[PDB]
């Protein structure tokens, strides 16, 4: 093929132009996102049952839904939990690769069949099924500066006006409003209700009637009467829309004839759907929009469109109402993409500079500058063809593959230059001769690298997807680099290169003397090959030591500009106390860290382990990285200082932390353990078993560390139990008692009303001051059969009991999630095995199971070594094919430990871990060192065969000829990766992980291979000779 | 194009003054003028609907509203004229 | 939405469904209308080559999120999602 | 027909249309299937 | 060659329009739309 | 339990999945229980 | 119709570029394709 295109340069140029056009168009049409879909598809079902506790929710909603989730394909596990706020959540996690739309529709269909079984209140509220594995592109918080209208008004405004333009903006795949529109709130008064001998049942019944729709029919409608001339539609609308109209509802007419309107026994006003959550932005009322990016949309363009729309709507906002952006992932993505592009451009420039330093002519240096961009553009085209995007993983895959591309271009061009200079051939004949020395090697190397990288793409789970991104990117880049090296670069060398003191003279003399000394050293080494095999064994042993002692990880934590911090007050703490704690947190953040922190979005009544009035959250947003110099101003330092401060708060368990590297996934550290109840032992027995297990793990501090629950402990509850005998003796219906209690103390959703062209809920609930203490039960009366009012104290008894504020299930059985991680220096596998062993000593009828990260760890551990064995076998077969011998390949497979030693040394000295970037860097280092060894061995063998040279003479000539391109490639790649190693700014964790391992591996491989590969070749040839 | 609409307003205060339920008013008006689908029946082995509606001649002119009586709480019939009024307004029969 | 008019239908049904039915893959435009009989129709035209079955699945998913925001009468009646065409293939008249 | 038209007037107009098709265009037109109260621009008694 | 997922989706979509007309006892008991046949893959007996 | 096969599913994979699910249940069976398999059509496929 | 009119010019541009590239590849020259690509306006004028 190279000889075909040496005589047809125009056809090579045409192919290069086609590749360039495809790559440019694909770059113009590729999605941009921070990360791709990593976590498995998870569909979440949310059902709200207002006023209920955890047991009520679990028994009436979650259990009924969990019993009807049959016939859903590719379901891994199912979990649920119903908390004391009345919310039931059921999450269905599906196998990776499952279609999210099909999974969601299947779940929705099953739930639609299983909805008629739920309580009427749950059905009336509505059950929401939605994808839970997605992440918010940005959060747009809307605040009030003047301080006129509270958060309910802001939420109503955003719902009414700001949701439609944001939703119809291009690329916005979903908009979630943090809050809710208005609702006609009716605040009953027990004293007034008893005054007129009324009940919340009467208010519910008199509110249900009004505000109904009548199919009034049609005036003159068919079948008409012969001779009808006018046909009109009748509009009968007895609707209520104002608070005054609602206050005019008639509930009773006393004996004297006076009318008792609703306003006489209630305070009616516009309020919010729910008051559970109070969100503030630097101390001011706020609402927000959770904007999610669409499928195949460009993140940067979508963010720009949203900002442009919001700026367009700015002039029309009320007095002193502005837009703030507490969370936004676009600046980080933009910085990362720019840094990667800068790295690629710098790598190309460095390749040019090194080529001119060594070859010393512009015609040669221009060839790699033309070849590498063609490969990059073709790689972008291939990514587009495969449905990939432009994200962090693919971008770092390109950055890692920029070594193979420059290596190929440099190898071809340097070989042609050497042939021209040594044999004095013209460019065309020199190129023809040179391509005959490496054309087979290039194909063999393509196969070897394919074998090295493709098996990495067959992992399963989150790690499988992360590895697949890198594998596809690097394999596509390498395949295009090899195809270009056989098509374009030979033509450019044939047509462009022209026939062949000072600083360059000094450098040439220095390099000639250096090569002479190197060949003398190699010759001296080959006389005592036995001595240096012991050194190889020592190096391999050191590699094994460093590898076993290297801590493992998943991804490096990064400074994304924001971090979280959540409070957790004792059991029974109310909303005011949590608000005080959150205000203290906000004051600390905005006073001590005023030069690092830009805003604190304190969400009260919210949490991650469990919602409630005694929990809160604060999304602290930091200033731009350019305004936070030094390591003391990064997120880690700020978090450590805050933790130092927050340990003194003797009112709540406040602690701050950084966001995960992939927010879509969780912490991804430690293990996730579930303690299921497989014998119907109840909640008390299950909790006792969990406590016993905690007692057991406390005796192994050297293996298990930080083992804690992921749920809320039992808390006191007010138990009011009606007396059937007394209720019947006084003629009070149990239905009336239950309705009165529920409507007064938990609230009832009666019907809807139409305000400003929107259907809004109507709620009835007691006034705050009448439902606050146990002594307020006696203020509420229920009408008896004969028309007398009977208090709750005449037929009821009250006591304080214990119960869980948040119950849990796993796969349909009661569960207790337990979290923790392995002790330092111990693999998570040992901690998992120890937890399994300790969970086997627990009482009968109690099981366990692993969820999430532990599930994925089991799946991947089942796969780890087989892929490595297959890769090794395929590589050996390819090398035996290339070299026409079963023994020569061992001279090429023994160079794998050489670069790994350097990678491990760099990671250990720099204090990094064995994260994904580390494995990908190791693979690329192994591939490039193997490429160098393949070329050396092939040149030596060809010299020893075609020209009939000796073993030692052939080896020495091969190493002498191959020294220069090895050094050029090593220098170019090391210089091009150095900025990643030195980078410490925005998103520098991934950069350092990618760069330090690669730099160390290249240094060690370059230093060691040039001296060991001849040793391996000579020893192998001597051993297997006849 | 825009079409005339016969808007009929129910004075609820007068409705309870005469002891007539709002639910009864709504049901009577809907069943009389718009027709009400009550339940099904079997016709030659096929399930078909049952409809109730006023006879044509009693639901044509605007003054036919007052020919329809709704029973009060005490059992005394009350015409729609006693607790309602009607007016003609324009409107769009189909918005896009 | 039985018994409603065009304005009420547009405000309380069509506008609510249109908000969520937005951002679906390969959506090209959508036109909705509501007539005096209380019926709201929303038609979503997708890019040529779009899979109509997957498009219907996504439309169903988005709509189900918008259902709990509609009037209870609309829920009781039900909302039908099905692929749409404008022109008849044929008409089979039957006489005596 | 104008807003507020009834079934009889629309049927009269459709009868005029059918008579024209079957009288003036009797050489080219073979059948007319007039559907009253139905249309592609919304339903009503004024449409056919 | 029909896709069972889409077939079930369409069948259930058409069922959702007929469900309101069914009695209350049927809905309370629960309607199941499974994609299976009249034959058994296997039987798992359990004895004490 | 009379287990039927979802349309488009593999009989042998489904049978293996069911037999692996039951292995997670045997430890918690009350004393005397025992799973007996009186009918199965997948072993014929496997052995054939 | 609007979409067709909008995307017509790009179709002609890409078609002409692809034909030029194919001719240059086949004929191993940048000048013979130019000699062959100057005849297109002589056919388009006839079509118009
Ligand atoms: C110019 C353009 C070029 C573009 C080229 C792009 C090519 C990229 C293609 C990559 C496509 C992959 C997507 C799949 C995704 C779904 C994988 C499912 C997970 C389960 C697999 C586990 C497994 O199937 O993995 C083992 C399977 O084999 C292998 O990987 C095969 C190795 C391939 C070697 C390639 C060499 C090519 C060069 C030859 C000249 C089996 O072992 P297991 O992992 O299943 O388990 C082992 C335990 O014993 C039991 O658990």
């Amino acid at each position: 093929m190279p000889n075909f295109f040496i005589d047809r340069p125009i056809f090579a140029w045409v192919i290069a132009i086609i590749i360039m056009l495809a790559g440019g168009l694909s770059i113009l049409k590729l999605p941009v996102a921070q990360y791709p879909t990593i976590a498995p598809p998870a569909i979440s079902i949310t059902a709200m049952y207002p006023g209920a506790d955890a047991e009520t929710v679990q028994n009436t909603v979650t259990q009924v839904i969990e019993q009807n989730m049959n016939g859903i394909d590719h379901l891994m596990y199912m979990s649920s939990n119903g908390d004391s706020t009345g919310t039931a959540t059921i999450t269905l996690t599906f196998e990776s690769g499952t279609d999210p739309d099909i999974a969601q529709v299947q779940v929705q269909n099953k739930l639609a069949l299983a909805t008629p079984l739920l309580p009427q209140e749950v059905q009336q509220q509505g059950i929401s099924v939605e994808k839970a594995s997605s992440s918010f592109l940005m959060v747009v918080g809307v605040i009030n500066t003047n301080g006129t209208m509270n958060q309910d008004d802001i939420s109503d405004y955003v719902a009414a006006n700001m949701k439609d333009p944001i939703s119809r903006t291009s690329g916005v795949g979903d908009v979630q409003l943090f809050g809710s529109q208005y609702a006609m709130r009716i605040w009953m008064d027990p004293n007034k209700l008893n005054n007129f001998q009324l009940t919340p049942v009467d208010v519910i019944s008199a509110l249900k009637a009004q505000n109904a729709q009548v199919a009034a029919g049609q005036l003159g409608g068919t079948p008409p009467v012969k001779g009808q001339q006018l046909n009109a539609s009748i509009i009968a609308q007895t609707r209520l829309t104002n608070t005054e109209e609602f206050g005019n509802i008639l509930l009773k007419v006393n004996q004297d004839g006076s009318q008792v309107r609703l306003r006489d026994v209630a305070k009616i006003e516009l309020g919010g759907e729910s008051y559970d959550v109070v969100a503030k932005f630097n101390g001011q009322p706020a609402s927000g929009l959770g904007i999610k990016l669409a499928t195949g949309a460009n993140a940067l363009d979508t963010a720009n469109a949203i900002r442009a729309e919001l700026a367009k709507m700015e002039p029309f906002f009320p007095s002193g109402m502005k837009i703030v952006y507490p969370y936004d992932t676009t600046p980080f993505v933009k910085i990362s993409i720019h840094e990667v592009v800068k790295t690629l451009v710098e790598a190309i420039i460095l390749v040019f500079l090194v080529m001119y330093l060594f070859l010393q002519n512009f015609r040669a240096t221009l060839i790699p500058t033309i070849a590498v961009p063609v490969v990059l553009l073709g790689t972008f085209a291939v990514l587009a063809a495969f449905g990939f995007s432009i994200n962090t993983l693919t971008m770092f895959g390109m950055v890692l593959a920029i070594g193979l591309l420059v290596d190929d271009a440099i190898v071809v061009v340097e070989n042609v230059e050497r042939v021209m200079a040594e044999e004095g051939l013209p460019p065309k004949e020199a190129t023809r001769k040179s391509m005959g020395q490496i054309q087979g090697a290039l194909v063999g190397i393509a196969m070897v690298l394919s074998a090295v990288f493709i098996p990495m793409a067959f992992f399963g789970g989150s790690t499988g997807a992360i590895y697949r991104q890198f594998s596809i990117t690097i394999v596509s880049a390498m395949a295009l680099s090899v195809l270009v090296a056989l098509i374009l670069t030979p033509a450019l060398c044939a047509t462009m290169l022209k026939p062949i003191t000072g600083f360059f003279g000094w450098f040439n003399r220095m390099f000639d003397k250096s090569t002479h000394h190197y060949t003398d050293s190699v010759g001296n080494i080959l006389r005592s090959t036995g001595r240096y095999l012991v050194l190889y064994l020592i190096i391999v042993v050191g590699m094994a030591w460093l590898f076993v002692r290297l801590p493992s990880s998943f991804l490096p934590d990064e400074d994304q500009g924001v971090f979280l911090s959540m409070a957790q007050l004792p059991a029974g703490a109310t909303q005011e106390r949590t608000q005080k704690v959150l205000d203290e947190m906000t004051n600390y953040y905005l006073t001590k860290e005023k030069d690092n922190v830009e805003s604190v979005f304190a969400v009260n009544g919210f949490g991650f382990a469990g919602r409630g009035q005694n929990t809160g959250i604060a999304f602290v947003s930091l200033k731009d990285w350019s305004q936070r110099p030094g390591e003391e101003n990064k997120v880690e330092a700020i978090t450590a200082r805050a933790m130092g401060y927050f340990s003194q708060i003797k009112d709540a368990m406040v602690f701050a932390f950084n966001l995960p590297a992939i927010v879509e996934l969780g912490t991804a550290t430690g293990f996730d353990f579930e303690l299921i109840d497989q014998g119907g032992l109840g909640h008390e027995k299950l909790t006792q078993a969990r406590n016993q297990l905690f007692g057991m793990v406390a005796q192994h501090p050297d293996v298990l560390t930080g083992v804690r629950p992921n749920g809320l402990e039992d808390t006191p509850q007010f138990k009011i139990d009606i007396d059937q005998e007394k209720a019947q003796a006084l003629g009070v219906s149990i239905s009336d008692i239950n309705t009165t209690l529920g409507a007064a103390w938990g609230g009832s959703y009666v019907n809807d009303f139409i305000d400003r062209g929107r259907v809004k809920k109507v709620y009835i609930m007691s006034e705050a001051k009448y439902r606050m203490l146990p002594e307020d039960i006696g203020k509420w009366y229920v009408r008896g059969s004969d028309g007398q009012m009977v208090p709750f104290s005449a037929f009821s008894t009250s006591r304080w009991e214990y119960g869980s504020p948040r119950l849990e299930r796993y796969n349909g059985l009661p569960s207790l999630e337990i979290l923790g991680q392995a002790a330092p220096g111990k693999s998570t596998g040992e901690a998992m095995a120890l937890m399994e062993e300790l969970a086997g000593k627990l009482p009968s009828g109690i099981g366990y199971d692993w969820t999430g990260m532990s599930y994925q760890e089991r799946l991947s551990g089942n796969q780890a070594p087989a892929l490595y064995a297959i890769s090794l076998i395929v590589v050996f077969l390819c090398l035996a094919a290339l070299y026409e011998s079963w023994s020569i390949p061992f001279s090429v497979m023994l160079v794998v430990p050489l670069g790994v030693v350097g990678a491990l040394l760099a990671a250990t000295f720099r204090g990094l871990t064995n994260d994904v970037y580390f494995q990908v860097g190791l693979l690329t280092t192994i591939g490039l060192s193997a490429k160098n060894a393949i070329l050396i061995v092939e040149f030596a063998k060809d010299l020893m065969e075609k020209e009939g040279k000796g073993l030692i003479e052939a080896t020495l000539e091969a190493v002498r000829m191959r020294l220069r391109p090895i050094l050029m490639t090593s220098l170019a790649f090391i210089l091009g990766v150095m900025p990643l190693v030195i980078s410490s700014g925005a998103g520098s964790g991934a950069q350092n992980a990618v760069g330090t391992g690669v730099m160390g591996g290249m240094v060690t491989a370059t230093i060691l291979a040039i001296f060991f590969v001849p040793v391996f070749f000579v020893v192998v040839r001597r051993r297997f000779s006849k």
